[PDB]
């Protein structure tokens, strides 16, 4: 039943954006987990998180390589990584996420 958000952003073109943002949500899919994500490209940010959205979301994942503005994200509970573990390790890092023993920021 669990409900994630994620914002993806590399500093570096595009294409590492998206396959962090492919790559979480693929391992959202797999895991049973709903997930949306937001990227952040040169390009601007597109599929923007609501702010209802993010008021019900359990958790908050940040993979980026940049820093990433997080205003929005207080008083919920945060994972800040990098965009390679995004792309690399998904699982680990939605797993990581609703374990719960990540701070609320």
């Amino acid at each position: 039943n669990a409900k994630l958000l994620a914002i993806t952003s590399c500093p570096n073109g595009i294409a590492h954006t998206y396959m962090a943002a492919e790559n979480l949500q693929k391992a959202a899919d797999r895991l049973g987990v709903s997930i949306k994500v937001e990227t952040q490209g040169g390009i601007g940010v597109e599929n923007k998180l609501t702010e209802e959205e993010i008021r019900e979301a359990d958790a908050i994942i940040i993979a980026a390589d940049r820093s990433v503005n997080k205003d929005r994200f207080i008083g919920k509970k945060l994972l800040s990584v990098g965009v390679q573990d995004g792309i690399r390790k998904p699982e680990e890092l939605i797993q990581k996420a609703l374990n719960g023993d990540i701070p609320v920021y």
